[PDB]
């Protein structure tokens, strides 16, 4: 079938250009080997979600980009395989687009 959802989707790097996130793989693949992953943003005051990549990512990390500086966001992502694309992951931690110290 289709893959499991992916598991904790930390922030590694915040910035006002751009936010860098990773995740962990699923603990189900469904019998296909996973293609590749999907992410998406939200800003929080919203319910608009929005797909950050064209093609799929194979790691576990990446950078998002396309923010307004101050406004704050919660990423999701997806896991993808020859089968289908399967349930999203758990909502992340908000994160604002804002240069350290």
């Amino acid at each position: 079938s289709t893959p499991a959802a992916p598991l904790d989707v930390k922030c590694l790097e915040a910035n006002k250009d751009y936010i860098i996130i990773s995740w962990k793989q699923p603990a189900v693949d469904g019998g296909s080997p996973i293609l590749g992953y999907f992410i998406d943003k939200c800003e929080v005051g919203t319910d608009s979600w929005s797909q950050c990549n064209d093609t799929p990512v194979k790691f576990a990390r990446f950078p998002v980009t396309g923010l307004i500086e101050g406004r704050s966001y919660i990423f999701r992502v997806r896991a993808v395989n020859k089968m289908g694309i399967g349930f999203p992951s758990r909502v992340s931690e908000p994160v604002a687009a804002l240069d350290p110290a």
